[PDB]
């Protein structure tokens, strides 16, 4: 699509630049109940509410990754893969969520053979503490993330995780799109546990999508400036960095009028500067308290003081953008989804009738690598220029039991999508955002959450109906040509 | 003070650019009670209140200008003025605020002697209809503007204007420095009424400073839509206009940081949008009412169709400039004042320990010319760049009782304020703002409001012991020559 002269070439980048490719624990591994791994929020949605899940389907076998890691980090290799970014699933490790219910050893056992694995093939791992799995024997307990008590079982696992892993991993990543994980899990529902509002169309109705997504994301940010100290006082050394990844969906301004630029700062700071800004300066974004005053919990004056600066890089997740159209506060207009509090409606087409770019597949991934640049500009000019990765970046391929193999594999729509990413990316470090690497959601196709299998994201394909055999995909050769 | 090349000249103008002095009724005119005028709010006030004017004098005689115009009108015409901006004192036409009180034929002879004689000496007239001097009668009977019927009495003294003097007079503002009237008046107290909430120090402390200067916006601006759709309907013809004139303190964010960017703009919002906006766009700014919620009223949908457009011109009464730097929402803060909605502390120095800009005399005009560059490229960029004057540009000279007439009259610091002013107004025409006129406040010395004749804002002396008798000062001898 693009030009052959606009195709990038791995010298586009720094020599020390990182490129990847990631997945998430759910998505990959299987082995649900193997090994004495316990049950995670996941496990019990797919197995209580299948109807929530378009094709019914489950992460039970996934693609099977507990048992065929070899073949995830032959692929990396033969990829010339510089690393490769991974969750690590907190039940496969501690059963019932806590330190007393005890250490699940072939969990433990489990990533040190795949950690070995990596650094045995020079790919170097960046770890995911969390990516929505939590211990449903704590949701039993107390609620999980919507009680203060998730902080000290979250930041025991963490250390665990250091404990068994820190002398061979030296990046880490505390949480994976926040955001997603609070909004969709606990105000639209879409995601496990899925509670939402009584009224808004979820499995679990009985939340408040008002309240729950705030509370959820005090608690994980007090769980990440703890787990940042314990860090930065009993694992970091001389080379240790940790940070979190954010989702970030590009904001462009409805039209170039004040009314629609305020509703776009109102939207990035509702998905970027709810999380980011909380870790740089220690609190949430003013416009996000100015709307949702008491719905928003105050740090204590510890914990704001550890939760400043908690980062050594971090991760930016870049699918897609919208336009943001603004909304008047009025007695008209009363928020129902947390993202309400913004004021402001987030559209597909802009005020000319053009999608911003076009699709891609899926029913909410468009094709708008300018995006990516505005966000890093962003980064760069506002937020101080931290290190950053992209931590994931990519798109679906709809397979709903239509598509044959070799279609699947001339993924000719998702090579361009990344082609185009990474020119982007070039423009932006030469610009002078500090990016170092890239990661490619996603290493294989996987459990697309609500989706089921519908939606192939892999640069490798998975097939399931032949014992999750891989072959690498159209993108994946090109990758292999890049990275030489 | 600037160099003898960089004094402005009057061909850095556009040959139609106008070039005048400002003035308001109970400013100048004296004969308080004479010719059958009723008394204001402000006569009232200094005759009960008279320890909270500085040197506890009042207005009753002023500069005499209702007796002297003919004198104010030579001065106008020696100098080369091409307008002349003054206001009509509304119980001097309607002594008991209303029709059915009666008009005072005295007071409309007045004004129409004065118009009469600008323009038999071809200077234009710009015409302010409320310069704060509100009937008492209308208090006594409802508090004036703290009540919606305060807009059927506006509408109908604005109607006797347009009849009585609109066919001479083609350009009208509603009303001056709604910002300053609203929270000066009802907020901080230190102009009458002298309303304020209960612990703050001020004549009436037994108002609320958080809602009523919100409450005498939202009826002064309902009844600004209304007058301008009569004017609109049955006075404009073909070369008439109506506005109104705002005042803008400039705002400089304390640091270059996204926080004091921020609070900046809050308090952009909080003084030129509460009125500006309203009357552009139809509401006040969101920045507004997303802080101070329901203690901001609602337009109705008749009154807002009227609102949107509202103007033909934009009055800009521009003087000083603050440091904007922000303040957290947090329990430890609650607003007190209408004007601590914007979450920003106005500060007269910066992070440097630098003051702004030096004092020019009093306590709060701090020189700060490029102020009124970024005023106007708000303007520009931002509201669309309507037709603009500067309304009012100015400082005073303190006079504690004794200032020798002949250092009066040397009045250096002025005149170096006047032509920084003109120059940064140049500036700003040449990038394309569309500015048409200036008007220096104040053509006389005055009554400076509850300063009382302790601070001489004039480009003209007044020596009140020596029957008011005028002479130009250093300041108007300049301009006389500009004007050539």
């Amino acid at each position: 699509r693009l030009s052959p002269w606009e195709i990038p070439r791995r010298d586009w980048f720094p020599p020390s630049f990182l490129f990847g490719a990631a997945t998430s624990a759910y998505q990959i591994e299987g082995a649900w109940n193997e090994d004495g791994k316990g049950p995670s929020t996941w496990d019990h949605f797919c197995h209580n509410f299948p109807e929530w899940i378009v094709d019914r389907s489950n992460g039970d076998v996934a693609a099977d990754s507990y048992h065929m890691y070899a073949e995830d980090v032959r692929l990396l290799k033969e990829m010339g893969m510089d690393a490769y970014r991974f969750s690590i699933s907190w039940p496969r490790i501690l059963p019932k969520g806590t330190l007393a219910g005890g250490i699940n050893e072939k969990r433990v056992e489990y990533y040190n053979k795949l950690i070995d694995l990596l650094l045995e093939n020079g790919i170097e791992p960046y770890i995911t503490i969390f990516h929505w799995d939590t211990p449903q024997a704590l949701v039993d307990a107390y609620g999980g993330f919507l009680d203060e008590r998730i902080i000290k079982d979250y930041t025991d696992f963490a250390k665990v995780c250091f404990e068994k892993f820190g002398k061979t991993v030296k990046n880490w990543l505390t949480f994976n799109e926040p955001e997603t994980f609070c909004s969709v899990s606990y105000g639209t529902g879409v995601l496990a546990p899925g509670r939402c509002s009584p009224g808004v169309s979820c499995a679990v109705p009985t939340g408040n999508s008002l309240s729950e997504p705030y509370i959820v994301a005090h608690n994980l940010l007090r769980a990440h400036a703890e787990t940042v100290d314990i860090y930065n006082k009993y694992h970091k050394g001389a080379d240790g960095r940790i940070g979190l990844a954010l989702n970030v969906f590009g904001r462009v301004p409805y039209t170039n009028t004040f009314l629609d630029q305020q509703a776009q700062e109102r939207s990035m700071d509702k998905c970027l500067g709810w999380f980011l800004e909380p870790v740089v300066r220690g609190d949430y974004p003013f416009s996000m308290r100015v709307s949702a005053r008491d719905r928003v919990p105050y740090f204590k004056e510890k914990e704001q003081e550890k939760l400043v600066g908690s980062y050594d890089m971090i991760g930016i997740n870049y699918y897609t953008s919208t336009f943001s159209k603004h909304i008047d506060l009025s007695p008209n207009n009363s928020p129902v989804l947390n993202t309400d509090d913004a004021y402001a409606s987030q559209e597909t087409k802009g005020p000319d009738g053009n999608a911003i770019g076009p699709p891609t597949g899926n029913a909410w991934i468009n094709m708008y690598p300018k995006g990516l640049h505005d966000i890093l500009m962003t980064m760069k000019n506002k937020y101080g220029n931290p290190p950053m990765y992209i931590t994931e970046n990519g798109m679906g391929d709809i397979d709903k039991g239509d598509l044959p193999k070799p279609v699947a594999l001339e993924d000719h729509t998702r090579l361009d999508y990344i082609q185009r990413h990474l020119s982007v990316l070039k423009q932006s470090i030469d610009l002078g955002a500090d990016v170092r690497g890239y990661f490619a959601w996603s290493l294989l196709d996987n459990f697309e959450w609500s989706s089921g299998y519908t939606e192939r994201f892999g640069i490798v394909y998975v097939d399931r109906e032949n014992g999750c055999e891989r072959t690498m995909k159209r993108s994946a050769r090109w990758l292999q040509e890049f990275n030489g």
